[PDB]
């Protein structure tokens, strides 16, 4: 139950890398502040997002599949779309960033999905005067939560 | 030869990482400088070391013993130790940073061996004097040489 | 929740060697029946608890101990030991077995377990009439039950 | 130069399988011959391009490069394809299957590969009378040498 959860969560990340991004998180901390290092992980999510184009949609659910297709090549969770009234909520999945940097870290590090999401919707036509914003209502470890709106 | 020692490099880190550290690098790059990055990579070196820390050891391939078993436990390649004159020379291969961050960073992200081995040697009765530095003299690619001197 | 659940399960081996091994399990289950499965993963399971020996324990905490640190090297899940009047049950927790040779399979890959921990107590004094033996009263997804019992 | 290469083959898979996966060999050796384990393990490899399959080609050089667009999704090396006279020869580097299965058993886990691209010609239109077979002529350690002929 609560403790199965907490080791897939803590485990996701391989032997190889979670020790090695532990002391990296532990260092960027030190030296920045939890904005700075937002913005640090909006702008590697925004290249992250260039590296990886997603394919031409139209339709919510054809971006939530395309979205989708890009994830389950990394193992990075899935996402599901939600169109509320005029605004989209992005609900992400088994992000493996609390596994990698810690859960305390979540703070930040969670936007790294707010610059990749961003930057796919810039390519899939959406308007610039639209951003991709974390809601902080939710629970960051059980799912990440974002809305596209002005 | 040459096609499958690049491939076996590029390929050390996995598949779920490989592009996120990536653009993590390219993000660190954007807006810090080599420097910065290596002082931050260091300190990142240091809190990895003192998280995993090194069994008592006397001898020079009692040290290097501990220090393979520590690395081999997250497949982070093997270090070999010469006692020249008066100075160690540290000789560090495959290390998978190079298949995270892209060779082209591995003028910093080398940094963090030279913030693990350093505290290591805090950790087994090395004079505050000595210090760990890389040398710039050999292919980084191939293997990663560190000198403990004055 | 469930699908949450049911993501971390599947995803839980890597991307380089989930589709290998559901292939193999496959043919596996093509050419022989589950018995035969279930005989030779455990005698797999002797040889690998073979490979990895667990340090000498003296309590039912100990011995749990010594077990998980094994598997904590490997990210194998965890066990859980309760000494219930005369025989030891062991609750194992995140196998990975699931994610690799699929749901439907657990009905002989399970037995792999069933092969360790038999082996490692014999390397712990256990009595020679004593056998591990997998009781198939609840969920195999959700955790494996084994029985050390005459 | 030797050292560098062992480490890469023998640690191209992950920790979390290896020793598992060297358990399994190691019961299917003691319970098998190494002809019935060629013919499994080619089941597997037919069972593995089945679920995988290839996008339609034309040419050798389309061909070659839609099995190595399915083979990186999984780091699983890469193809190379030679069309000498009548015969095509396919030579694939950076197998992980001696990390996993060990060296020593190449002579058997090999024929995965022999399952997989034969499956894949016959999605490709090759005639029925065309099989593959693997060529014991070369180091198997270097590369897995491939004949499709009649």
């Amino acid at each position: 139950e609560n403790p199965l959860f907490d080791y897939y969560r803590n485990r996701q990340a391989p032997l190889q890398w979670r020790g090695a991004l532990g002391a990296l998180a532990q260092s960027l901390t030190n030296h920045f502040s939890p904005e700075q290092l937002r913005t640090l992980l909006r702008e590697a999510g925004q290249h992250f997002a260039s590296q990886h184009p997603v394919q031409a949609a139209e339709t919510v659910q054809s971006m939530q599949d395309a979205m989708n297709g890009v994830w389950t090549t990394q193992d990075w969770g899935w996402v599901d779309i939600h169109d509320l009234d005029s605004f989209l909520t992005l609900t992400h999945y088994a992000a493996p960033l609390e596994s990698a940097f810690g859960a305390q870290n979540l703070a930040w590090s969670a936007a790294f999905l707010e610059g990749v999401y961003e930057q796919w919707f810039r390519q899939l036509g959406a308007s610039d005067a639209l951003h991709v914003r974390q809601s902080e209502e939710s629970d960051v470890r059980k799912a990440i939560v974002l809305r596209l709106g002005r």
